[PDB]
Protein backbone atom coordinates (compact mmCIF):
# COMPACT_ATOMS: atom_id res chain seq x y z
CA UNK A 1 0.00 0.00 0.00
CA UNK A 2 2.61 2.85 -1.44
CA UNK A 3 1.80 6.10 -2.65
CA UNK A 4 0.71 7.45 -6.19
CA UNK A 5 -1.92 9.69 -7.12
CA UNK A 6 -5.29 7.37 -6.95
CA UNK A 7 -8.12 7.60 -3.70
CA UNK A 8 -6.59 6.03 -1.44
CA UNK A 9 -3.01 6.96 -2.09
CA UNK A 10 -2.86 9.99 -3.33
CA UNK A 11 -1.32 13.80 -2.38
CA UNK A 12 -3.85 14.18 0.66
CA UNK A 13 -2.48 10.59 1.88
CA UNK A 14 1.61 11.20 1.95
CA UNK A 15 2.01 12.99 5.12
CA UNK A 16 1.22 9.37 7.21
CA UNK A 17 4.42 7.89 5.68
CA UNK A 18 6.27 11.48 5.24
CA UNK A 19 5.20 14.07 7.78
CA UNK A 20 7.86 16.77 5.72
CA UNK A 21 4.62 16.64 3.70
CA UNK A 22 3.36 19.14 5.92
CA UNK A 23 6.52 21.22 6.25
CA UNK A 24 7.69 24.84 5.92
CA UNK A 25 9.22 24.67 2.51
CA UNK A 26 7.04 21.91 0.22
CA UNK A 27 6.66 22.06 -3.51
CA UNK A 28 4.78 22.91 -5.87
CA UNK A 29 3.25 26.21 -4.87
CA UNK A 30 0.12 28.81 -6.79
CA UNK A 31 2.86 31.71 -8.62
CA UNK A 32 0.98 34.74 -7.69
CA UNK A 33 2.46 36.79 -10.46
CA UNK A 34 1.25 40.17 -8.81
CA UNK A 35 2.93 39.55 -5.39
CA UNK A 36 6.11 38.22 -6.93
CA UNK A 37 8.70 40.95 -6.91
CA UNK A 38 11.15 41.67 -9.52
CA UNK A 39 15.27 41.03 -7.56
CA UNK A 40 17.00 43.06 -10.31
CA UNK A 41 20.37 41.54 -8.52
CA UNK A 42 19.20 37.31 -10.23
CA UNK A 43 21.42 36.54 -13.21
CA UNK A 44 20.07 35.18 -16.27
CA UNK A 45 20.43 31.73 -16.02
CA UNK A 46 23.15 29.52 -17.89
CA UNK A 47 21.57 26.32 -19.60
CA UNK A 48 24.52 24.58 -20.92
CA UNK A 49 23.30 21.35 -22.67
CA UNK A 50 25.19 21.19 -25.48
CA UNK A 51 27.40 17.86 -23.79
CA UNK A 52 24.24 16.58 -22.56
CA UNK A 53 24.69 12.46 -22.91
CA UNK A 54 21.01 10.84 -22.10
CA UNK A 55 21.10 7.26 -21.59
CA UNK A 56 17.79 5.78 -20.90
CA UNK A 57 14.39 5.96 -20.21
CA UNK A 58 12.86 4.53 -17.87
CA UNK A 59 8.76 3.79 -16.54
CA UNK A 60 9.65 4.10 -12.85
CA UNK A 61 5.59 3.87 -11.69
CA UNK A 62 5.30 7.40 -11.27
CA UNK A 63 6.45 9.54 -14.30
CA UNK A 64 9.14 8.65 -17.02
CA UNK A 65 12.88 9.37 -16.64
CA UNK A 66 15.01 10.43 -19.64
CA UNK A 67 18.17 10.15 -17.94
CA UNK A 68 21.93 11.37 -18.48
CA UNK A 69 25.27 10.48 -17.65
CA UNK A 70 26.27 13.03 -14.65
CA UNK A 71 29.42 11.24 -13.70
CA UNK A 72 30.94 14.49 -15.27
CA UNK A 73 30.36 17.93 -15.81
CA UNK A 74 28.76 17.48 -19.38
CA UNK A 75 24.92 19.48 -19.36
CA UNK A 76 24.98 21.62 -16.49
CA UNK A 77 22.72 24.73 -14.76
CA UNK A 78 24.18 27.58 -13.48
CA UNK A 79 23.93 31.30 -12.54
CA UNK A 80 20.26 32.73 -12.06
CA UNK A 81 19.99 32.64 -8.22
CA UNK A 82 22.31 29.51 -8.06
CA UNK A 83 25.38 29.47 -6.58
CA UNK A 84 28.20 26.86 -7.72
CA UNK A 85 27.18 23.81 -10.51
CA UNK A 86 24.11 21.36 -11.19
CA UNK A 87 24.66 18.75 -13.27
CA UNK A 88 21.19 17.21 -15.18
CA UNK A 89 20.53 14.02 -13.93
CA UNK A 90 17.05 13.29 -15.44
CA UNK A 91 14.53 15.06 -16.80
CA UNK A 92 10.63 13.93 -16.60
CA UNK A 93 7.15 15.23 -16.87
CA UNK A 94 3.76 15.69 -14.79
CA UNK A 95 0.90 16.00 -16.73
CA UNK A 96 -3.19 15.88 -16.93
CA UNK A 97 -5.83 13.12 -17.85
CA UNK A 98 -7.57 16.76 -19.39
CA UNK A 99 -5.54 19.47 -20.84
CA UNK A 100 -7.02 21.69 -18.31
CA UNK A 101 -4.82 20.27 -15.68
CA UNK A 102 -1.71 18.45 -15.21
CA UNK A 103 0.78 20.80 -13.96
CA UNK A 104 2.19 21.32 -10.53
CA UNK A 105 2.72 24.77 -10.33
CA UNK A 106 0.34 27.19 -10.98
CA UNK A 107 0.13 30.72 -12.60
CA UNK A 108 -2.51 33.12 -10.79
CA UNK A 109 -4.41 29.46 -10.10
CA UNK A 110 -4.31 28.65 -13.81
CA UNK A 111 -3.42 24.74 -14.40
CA UNK A 112 -1.20 23.53 -17.62
CA UNK A 113 -1.87 20.51 -19.37
CA UNK A 114 1.88 19.10 -18.20
CA UNK A 115 4.83 20.63 -16.81
CA UNK A 116 8.39 19.39 -17.52
CA UNK A 117 11.10 18.68 -14.64
CA UNK A 118 14.65 19.03 -15.33
CA UNK A 119 16.63 18.21 -12.25
CA UNK A 120 19.63 18.74 -11.53
CA UNK A 121 22.07 18.33 -8.45
CA UNK A 122 24.96 20.26 -6.95
CA UNK A 123 28.20 19.22 -8.03
CA UNK A 124 29.58 20.12 -4.21
CA UNK A 125 27.84 17.32 -2.62
CA UNK A 126 29.84 14.88 -4.61
CA UNK A 127 26.42 12.82 -5.65
CA UNK A 128 22.37 13.32 -5.89
CA UNK A 129 21.93 10.84 -2.48
CA UNK A 130 23.98 13.28 -1.12
CA UNK A 131 22.67 16.28 -2.65
CA UNK A 132 19.09 15.55 -1.48
CA UNK A 133 19.72 15.66 1.93
CA UNK A 134 20.92 19.51 1.54
CA UNK A 135 18.49 22.53 1.63
CA UNK A 136 20.70 23.87 -1.70
CA UNK A 137 21.55 20.29 -2.88
CA UNK A 138 18.99 19.99 -6.44
CA UNK A 139 18.10 23.01 -8.83
CA UNK A 140 14.83 21.81 -10.65
CA UNK A 141 14.01 23.84 -13.65
CA UNK A 142 10.57 23.99 -14.48
CA UNK A 143 8.56 24.39 -17.51
CA UNK A 144 4.75 24.42 -18.37
CA UNK A 145 3.42 22.95 -21.64
CA UNK A 146 0.36 23.83 -22.89
CA UNK A 147 -1.57 22.06 -25.82
CA UNK A 148 -1.62 23.66 -29.66
CA UNK A 149 0.95 23.44 -31.90
CA UNK A 150 3.36 20.23 -31.65
CA UNK A 151 6.97 20.57 -30.26
CA UNK A 152 9.29 18.79 -32.89
CA UNK A 153 11.97 17.93 -30.21
CA UNK A 154 9.86 16.23 -27.61
CA UNK A 155 8.57 13.51 -30.75
CA UNK A 156 11.48 11.24 -30.23
CA UNK A 157 10.01 10.81 -26.09
CA UNK A 158 6.80 10.64 -27.17
CA UNK A 159 7.57 8.29 -29.94
CA UNK A 160 9.58 5.58 -27.14
CA UNK A 161 6.79 5.53 -25.00
CA UNK A 162 4.85 2.29 -26.21
CA UNK A 163 8.39 0.27 -25.17
CA UNK A 164 7.99 1.48 -21.20
CA UNK A 165 4.53 1.09 -20.91
CA UNK A 166 4.33 -0.40 -17.46
CA UNK A 167 5.74 0.10 -14.38
CA UNK A 168 9.97 -0.89 -14.57
CA UNK A 169 10.32 -1.23 -18.30
CA UNK A 170 13.49 0.98 -19.21
CA UNK A 171 14.53 1.36 -22.86
CA UNK A 172 17.59 2.60 -24.39
CA UNK A 173 17.77 6.33 -25.11
CA UNK A 174 20.69 7.77 -26.01
CA UNK A 175 21.17 11.36 -27.71
CA UNK A 176 18.46 13.32 -26.88
CA UNK A 177 18.98 16.64 -27.24
CA UNK A 178 16.99 18.38 -24.50
CA UNK A 179 17.52 22.17 -25.85
CA UNK A 180 14.52 20.45 -27.84
CA UNK A 181 12.47 20.45 -25.20
CA UNK A 182 13.26 24.52 -24.11
CA UNK A 183 10.94 27.81 -25.08
CA UNK A 184 12.42 31.12 -26.13
CA UNK A 185 12.77 32.95 -22.82
CA UNK A 186 15.07 31.79 -19.84
CA UNK A 187 12.67 34.89 -17.91
CA UNK A 188 11.73 32.68 -14.60
CA UNK A 189 10.31 32.70 -11.07
CA UNK A 190 12.26 31.05 -8.63
CA UNK A 191 11.77 30.23 -4.83
CA UNK A 192 13.13 27.07 -2.06
CA UNK A 193 11.24 24.27 -1.95
CA UNK A 194 10.98 20.21 -2.11
CA UNK A 195 10.46 17.31 -4.35
CA UNK A 196 6.98 17.24 -5.32
CA UNK A 197 6.87 13.40 -4.79
CA UNK A 198 8.30 11.31 -1.95
CA UNK A 199 10.44 11.65 -0.35
CA UNK A 200 9.22 15.20 0.01
CA UNK A 201 12.87 16.51 0.55
CA UNK A 202 13.32 20.19 1.08
CA UNK A 203 16.15 20.28 -1.09
CA UNK A 204 15.25 21.97 -4.32
CA UNK A 205 16.14 25.75 -5.32
CA UNK A 206 12.89 26.04 -7.80
CA UNK A 207 13.64 27.88 -11.18
CA UNK A 208 9.93 27.68 -13.32
CA UNK A 209 10.49 30.02 -16.58
CA UNK A 210 7.88 32.12 -17.39
CA UNK A 211 6.92 31.05 -21.01
CA UNK A 212 5.34 27.35 -21.37
CA UNK A 213 6.16 25.33 -24.45
CA UNK A 214 3.46 24.19 -26.66
CA UNK A 215 2.96 20.98 -27.72
CA UNK A 216 0.67 19.21 -30.00
CA UNK A 217 -2.79 17.52 -28.24
CA UNK A 218 -1.42 14.35 -30.11
CA UNK A 219 1.48 14.35 -27.88
CA UNK A 220 -0.06 14.80 -24.63
CA UNK A 221 -2.34 11.99 -25.71
CA UNK A 222 0.16 9.50 -25.93
CA UNK A 223 2.10 10.67 -22.38
CA UNK A 224 -2.07 9.66 -21.17
CA UNK A 225 -1.40 5.84 -22.61
CA UNK A 226 1.12 5.34 -20.13
CA UNK A 227 0.60 2.49 -17.29
CA UNK A 228 1.17 3.33 -13.25
CA UNK A 229 0.87 -0.39 -13.59
CA UNK A 230 3.05 -3.30 -14.35
CA UNK A 231 3.17 -5.72 -16.78
CA UNK A 232 0.73 -8.13 -16.06
CA UNK A 233 -1.52 -5.99 -14.00
CA UNK A 234 -4.97 -4.36 -14.55
CA UNK A 235 -4.75 -1.19 -16.34
CA UNK A 236 -4.68 2.06 -14.68
CA UNK A 237 -3.21 4.58 -16.75
CA UNK A 238 -0.68 7.15 -16.09
CA UNK A 239 -2.36 10.45 -15.73
CA UNK A 240 -2.99 12.82 -12.90
CA UNK A 241 0.31 11.78 -11.35
CA UNK A 242 0.59 15.62 -10.20
CA UNK A 243 0.71 16.83 -6.72
CA UNK A 244 -1.11 20.03 -6.13
CA UNK A 245 -0.24 23.65 -5.05
CA UNK A 246 1.27 23.66 -1.31
CA UNK A 247 0.99 26.54 1.22
CA UNK A 248 3.59 28.80 0.51
CA UNK A 249 4.22 29.77 4.37
CA UNK A 250 7.34 31.95 4.81
CA UNK A 251 8.50 32.43 1.20
CA UNK A 252 8.82 34.79 -1.72
CA UNK A 253 8.63 33.73 -5.16
CA UNK A 254 11.57 36.49 -6.76
CA UNK A 255 11.19 36.96 -10.41
CA UNK A 256 13.86 37.51 -13.06
CA UNK A 257 11.89 40.26 -15.37
CA UNK A 258 10.47 43.47 -14.90
N1 LIG B 1 9.10 16.19 -9.23
S1 LIG B 1 10.55 16.71 -8.72
O1 LIG B 1 11.30 17.17 -9.86
O2 LIG B 1 10.42 17.57 -7.56
C1 LIG B 1 11.46 15.32 -8.11
C2 LIG B 1 12.81 15.10 -8.45
C3 LIG B 1 13.52 14.07 -7.84
C4 LIG B 1 12.92 13.26 -6.90
C5 LIG B 1 13.64 12.26 -6.15
C6 LIG B 1 13.06 11.14 -5.66
C7 LIG B 1 14.02 10.43 -4.87
C8 LIG B 1 13.95 9.24 -4.15
C9 LIG B 1 15.08 8.81 -3.46
C10 LIG B 1 16.28 9.52 -3.54
C11 LIG B 1 16.38 10.70 -4.27
C12 LIG B 1 15.20 11.16 -4.93
N2 LIG B 1 14.97 12.32 -5.73
C13 LIG B 1 11.59 13.44 -6.62
C14 LIG B 1 10.87 14.48 -7.18
ZN1 LIG C 1 8.64 16.43 -11.09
Amino acid sequence: HHWGYGKHNGPEHWHKDFPIAKGERQSPVDIDTHTAKYDPSLKPLSVSYDQATSLRILNNGHAFNVEFDDSQDKAVLKGGPLDGTYRLIQFHFHWGSLDGQGSEHTVDKKKYAAELHLVHWNTKYGDFGKAVQQPDGLAVLGIFLKVGSAKPGLQKVVDVLDSIKTKGKSADFTNFDPRGLLPESLDYWTYPGSLTTPPLLECVTWIVLKEPISVSSEQVLKFRKLNFNGEGEPEELMVDNWRPAQPLKNRQIKASFK
